[PDB]
């Protein structure tokens, strides 16, 4: 029987899907971080492949038992830990059909369509963001589909660097230097180690409570001056809109004036963030983008596509393609090869195109609002309760809190870990932490696309529940 | 409506299963090629995404007028272009499995089974290659799935160049030597210039048609030479097994002799042909291995996973994890993200594990065993039609040939070309070509899952019907 036989693919699909849809509706009952031990499963599988086929009824019950106990539920309503990973039936009937398709977006030919509809959702998402022309396929930019910011900033980095060792030779790469907030993703200083920047040039400059955490322009300008009368080039500057830890954001436009005095490449990075800015009410959170040559956000973080696809927006195209081309450099119908990293491109873009078609703009916009409307509820009622506090302000839909005691922060650190994993080792939610300005925060993310209200206060309970338990049994200890 | 409704997820998700059933079904009447012009897509679609949601049906609708046309199907069984692209309805399956439970592989603590379920399928597929223990977990290796062959590599350079260049400095950078074949895949020029190697120290060691365009280790240790008299360092190899442009093979066993003289990393590149070593009669194509430090295959390019996934094999996962994890240097259960340049995970290892048990081994094997029979087939008719000429020894499932003519290898490329281009204008079916040691040459890559024996022998008639009318109108003018 052939592997690809349409019969089978029709009776084993309809199998997967009603296994899905069946997780979907079951997924609650499951304890959100998984509870199994390391090895687990090396233990409970064979050491070699099997010799002969297995039905895919003893396959999917494997799955079952084997496989789901051991998954940290991102898809369930309640999870809020690190970022979302946002999915949709949208998103995932377009990685159907792209998988099922299964083309090699090597080049136009090798699917036009693969090619072209990029080029189309790249400008139609754009646009809902209100980007300039210049970084749209109607003006004088482009915009690529990628896996992961990582691999986004890895590109304009190389870019950023080819565009400068051009002009002043090669040899100079050992006094290139990156610029990026305390608070910066550490996809910005792995991008910089496999880019070639040497480790002690990258920047990891100071913020202060007194900005919530947002890089100041005047603190980057006397880095920069510092650098500058150490011997060292300036190259690339990566302000955040939505940082992963308390989601504070850069401030765009006065980084780029100081980068437009030292003629630096500037990368806005909103992972997550840069989705909500196709509500109007949030666009001003990456104004001064038009002076930027970079912009990217993960779709699968914020915008229902499922996992992965983060978008790139860059103002000059070509800038990539001199970098990231393999034809020889007297050679530098869009190639998006040269755009990025991977040479077999997936068919990324019925992802995007099956989003904004099945919700529409109007949806979209209700959606990202309705974890925004949750989470600030849930920040409503931490303020109503005496024995919690807002560590910093919340931007979007992630609140930041910490239990308070009744120095005295190393016992408000220890008071609050320890709160977190007895809520987290429950299995009932999940949230992480992070640790700013030298204070221990939980971190409230509402982005599930599951979750829904009845879920933020079934976690808010929860979190009083057992802070009337720790808060009772104190000792100091 | 919740966009992960398990109910609407459940209806659309049958209802696409049945399209793509329908389209396995019904590959054959389109021409292989797309045949759109450029910009096609961007004429007949809005230059807005809709404010108001559309139905599934009208989307689906789009998808069988405006994106199927505009498609080069892969998987159609009269493809045979470029390599592969291998898929199953098992690897499907994993992939919609991914997709359903859409989780992120940032931690072990992030899905426990997403990092063990690698760790095993790794070991597996390693030991089904007759991998020696140093590349295994249950020794003193390790494995990754990555995206793409070009990441792999990159990961792999960037470990050996931090290994030198911690050694000896990093300000020697400008010094390293990376050293292909001059038929080896760009995806090494891709990887040394995004790791910062400089672009005139790339080596593209010429081949002859006397070694049937494999790399000497003659030659190479000829180069390394010069190199290093020129006050070079030699760092870092990549022999191929099946090369993209004539399935040349490297020798491995010779090349890394030389390399431990010199104290080289040594990567094996068997993107497309590594996938028919688990059979005992091609597993000598992988000879030497054994003394490599990583070895890397494609998947999704003869084994039937779904784009993407790349396998690598490294002997010392230490190398990757102090390249490339953003930990300080001192500190640097598995994490992945420090095996990959990308950070966010996808749970590849479903698509591998679903193909090694829904099929198993011995399935596996014959395959690809019937694939390869197939491609000797071809070679056979080509043999027995004294018009054509197989150019150079077939090694993996692919035939390269020419037209003959009734200086006059000028005249000859022209013919093949022409010829092919009319071929492949027929929409029956499609091959590439390939220049190598100044010859034009027809390439006929069978892999393509539907591909059965009726598939090859038409593709042989058209082949035959053209070579009629072509060389019965034929004048040298």
């Amino acid at each position: 029987t052939n592997p690809l036989d349409p019969e089978e693919f029709r009776r084993q699909g309809h199998m997967i899907i009603d296994f899905l849809a069946d997780y979907y509706r079951d997924v609650e009952k499951y304890p959100v971080r998984s509870q199994v031990e390391p090895g687990y499963l090396r233990k409970r599988l064979p050491e070699t492949a099997p010799y002969n086929p297995e039905s895919i009824e003893t396959i999917l019950q494997d799955v079952t038992t084997e496989i789901i106990p051991g998954l940290t539920h991102w898809q369930s309503p309640n999870y809020y830990a690190y970022f979302p990973s946002s999915g949709s039936v949208a998103g995932f009937l377009g990685e159907m059909l792209s998988t099922g398709f299964n083309v090699v977006g090597f080049n136009w030919m090798s699917s036009p369509a693969a090619t072209e509809l990029e080029s189309v959702v790249m400008d139609w998402f754009g646009k809902m963001l209100n980007l300039p022309e210049s970084f749209l396929f109607s003006g004088s930019g482009g915009g690529v589909l990628q896996g992961t910011s990582c691999e986004a900033i890895l590109c304009t980095l190389t870019a950023a660097r080819d565009r400068k060792l051009n002009k002043i030779g090669r040899e100079h790469i050992g006094r290139l230097v990156v610029y990026g907030s305390d608070q910066t993703h550490c996809a910005l200083q792995k991008a910089a180690q496999v880019a070639g920047i040497n480790p002690k040039n990258f920047r990891a400059i100071k913020t202060f409570k007194e900005n919530s955490f947002g890089l100041s322009a005047a603190t980057l300008r006397e880095v920069i001056l510092e650098d500058i009368e150490a011997g060292l080039i300036p190259l690339f500057v990566c302000p955040t809109v939505g940082t992963t830890s308390s989601t504070a954001v850069d401030p765009i436009s006065p980084i780029c004036e100081v980068a437009k005095e030292y003629e630096m490449w500037v990368h806005v990075d909103a992972a997550y963030a840069g989705s909500a800015c196709i509500c109007p009410e949030f666009r001003h959170f990456i104004d001064g983008v038009e002076e930027a040559d970079s912009f990217s956000l993960n779709a699968h973080k914020w915008f229902f596509t499922t996992l992965d696809c983060c978008c790139l927006w860059v103002k000059d195209p070509s800038a990539l393609v001199k970098a990231l081309s393999t034809n020889p450099e007297y050679l530098r119908v869009v190639d998006y090869k040269d755009w990025q990293i991977a040479l077999s491109r997936r068919f990324r873009s019925l992802k995007l195109w099956m989003v904004l078609r099945s919700y529409g703009v109007t949806n979209l916009r209700n959606f990202l609002r309705s974890h925004v409307k949750m989470a600030k509820t849930f920040e409503g009622l931490i303020c109503m309760d005496g024995r919690f506090e807002i560590t910093v302000p919340r931007t979007f839909a992630m609140v930041c809190f910490r239990l308070l005691p009744p120095e005295n922060l190393v016992l408000a650190n220890k008071l609050n870990q320890v709160y977190l994993e007895t809520v987290n080792a429950t299995g009932s939610v999940y949230m992480t932490h992070a640790v700013v300005g030298g204070v221990y925060m939980i971190r409230f993310a509402v982005g599930s696309t599951l979750t829904e209200e009845r879920h933020v206060i079934y976690a808010w309970k929860i979190l009083q529940e057992h802070a009337d338990l720790i808060l009772g049994k104190f000792s100091e200890a």
